[PDB]
């Protein structure tokens, strides 16, 4: 559950957290909504590295260009990450297939 992660997040001292997700669930802002509620900020890509995470899950590990999506997926995790993150919520499954926490220098959480 959403609110779940977020009150692991919050007991983990987190106070940014990075997100990968669909532009629908970023759209609805469901993560800053729960996360609001223990004082989590979540942070997103811009407009444009939201479409390339778009294409990362489904013109990459959905279709089966693993490649792709990995290459994509790896590359937004590691900009939201330079900028502050404390850690990186893997919003979306096929995320989890291609990023790893060996990828990473903050904890990479699933739902
Ligand atoms: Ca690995």
């Amino acid at each position: 559950m959403i609110e779940e992660t977020a009150k692991k997040v919050k007991e983990l001292g987190f106070k940014k957290a990075g997100l990968l997700a669909t532009t629908g669930t970023i759209v609805s802002g469901v993560y800053e909504k729960e996360f609001s509620k223990y004082g989590v900020e979540i942070m997103t890509p811009t407009e444009d590295e939201q479409k390339d995470v778009m294409r990362g899950i489904y013109e990459g590990v959905k279709a089966g260009n693993l490649k792709l999506g990995r290459e994509l997926l790896l590359k937004t995790a590691k900009i939201l990450e330079e900028r502050g993150a404390e850690c990186i919520i893997a919003g979306c499954t096929e995320v989890s297939v291609v990023l790893k926490q060996d990828d990473l220098k903050v904890p990479l959480i699933d739902p």
